[PDB]
């Protein structure tokens, strides 16, 4: 049921950095994370320019940002193509060994962390916040799969047996405690308006009770 894999090393030393550097500007993670949730729904929007079925898993094109203060989660989910599992273990769809080896260089060379996605690796800013990462993801050619990881080296996936997604990604962020500030929604509207202002697709930030 549960497999364990570890990251390769150029991708736990980017997770190592993202946790242990002091870099305040952490609010970027939001950024980065909607960024690839838009870089997904322009697949499956392309995609259905040619092949209308493909859309058949869910026709709305869109983001909803979800914040939990009972479970620390702030959640983004997106109606993208989604993952394989193939590509979820091959670093979530990303070029990320050689854009890890890219990102060092371009910080050596005075760049900062906020310069992530332009490496192609901006998943990984998520752990700027979250002390836990579970991504639930579906694509048309797969089944439903569970994604996770604390870092520290590991990661796992399994058959996702939860609430099924029709088509697209999941990212659940479980917060550092020191870092809900992400979960109140005045900061999550600062910080959509701030970084996100021209995403091509409805952004729903959902309240609380
Ligand atoms: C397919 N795919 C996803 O399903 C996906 C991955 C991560 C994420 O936060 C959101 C996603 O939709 C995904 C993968 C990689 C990128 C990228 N821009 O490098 C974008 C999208
Ligand atoms: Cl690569």
């Amino acid at each position: 049921e549960v497999e364990t894999f570890a990251f390769q090393a150029e991708i736990a030393q980017l997770m190592s950095l993202i946790i242990n550097t002091f870099y305040s500007n952490k609010e970027i993670f939001l950024r980065e994370l909607i960024s690839n949730s838009s870089d997904a729904l322009d697949k499956i929007r392309y995609e259905s320019l040619t092949d209308p079925s493909k859309l058949d898993s869910g026709k709305e094109l869109h983001i909803n940002l979800i914040p939990n203060k009972q479970d620390r989660t702030l959640t983004i989910v997106d109606t993208g193509i989604g993952m394989t599992k193939a590509d979820l273990i091959n670093n979530l769809g990303t070029i990320a060994k050689s854009g890890t080896k890219a990102f060092m260089e371009a910080l050596q060379a005075g760049a900062d962390i906020s310069m992530i996605g332009q490496f192609g690796v901006g998943f990984y800013s998520a752990y700027l916040v979250a002390e836990k990462v579970t991504v639930i993801t579906k694509h048309n050619d797969d089944e439903q799969y569970a994604w996770e990881s604390s870092a520290g080296g590991s990661f796992t996936v399994r058959t996702d047996t939860g609430e099924p997604m029709g088509r697209g990604t999941k990212v659940i962020l479980h917060l550092k405690e020191d870092q809900t500030e992400y979960l109140e929604e005045r900061r999550i509207k600062e910080i959509v308006k701030k970084h996100s202002q021209f995403i091509g697709y409805p952004i729903t930030l959902f309240v609380e009770k």
